[PDB]
């Protein structure tokens, strides 16, 4: 993934753990010899998982429970570093948010020509209520979908419960979040 990614991860477990239990982590995860995170340059994936996979261990806490984490951090990561008025462009609702996801990723590919974003298409099954499709080139983030979503929530002041009906992993075409929303 782009280092952008990275660079958040980095300054998430920095931000809650300290530059030491960073250190320590980057280490586990065998990236010593990587001095900085470069936002606009394309990494292996690998990179990421290692990340992920270290800090579970040193932090202990499940991997899955860290991408929850993440995706709600990831949120006001982008708003903060350079992507505040995209977000804005996206809508000021949760349902028009989600509807505008893949041309929001569309725009940010501009940018980042090597891109390879999730897929998501709404059905609305209700003025409260949708199904979330996510597809994806890679495995194992649903989670971070999960926080992705709380994440959106606090930014509308609008209360979200998100339970997982299907799931990629478990023999299943893709991923579905049933959502309920009120605001
Ligand atoms: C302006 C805000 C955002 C920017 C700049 C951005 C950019 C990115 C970038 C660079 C990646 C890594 C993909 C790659 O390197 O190939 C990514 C992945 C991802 N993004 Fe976004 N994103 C934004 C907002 C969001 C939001 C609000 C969501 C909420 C669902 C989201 C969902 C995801 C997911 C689930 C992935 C994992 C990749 C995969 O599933 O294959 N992003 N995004
Ligand atoms: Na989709």
């Amino acid at each position: 993934m782009y280092g952008l990614v990275n660079k958040a991860i980095q300054d998430m477990i920095s931000k809650h753990h300290g530059e030491d239990t960073w250190e320590a982590i980057k280490q586990k995860a065998g990236l010593e010899d990587i001095d900085f995170f470069v936002g606009m340059e394309a990494y292996s994936d690998d990179v990421t998982y290692h990340l992920v996979g270290a800090a579970s261990e040193v932090l202990g806490k499940p991997a899955e429970e860290l991408l929850i984490a993440f995706g709600e951090y990831w949120v006001t990561y982008t708003s903060e570093e350079g992507y505040g008025e995209l977000l804005a462009s996206a809508g000021d609702s949760l349902p028009e948010f989600m509807e505008n996801l893949d041309n929001l990723h569309a725009r940010v590919g501009l940018s980042f020509p090597q891109l390879r974003p999730p897929a998501f298409e709404c059905q609305h099954t209700s003025s409260k209520s949708m199904e979330l499709h996510y597809q994806s080139t890679r495995c194992g983030l649903a989670p971070m979908v999960l926080g992705l979503l709380h994440g959106l929530g606090k930014r509308f002041q609008t209360k979200v419960e998100v339970t997982q009906t299907a799931f990629r992993e478990t023999g299943e075409d893709h991923d579905i979040f049933s959502i309920k929303y009120e605001d």
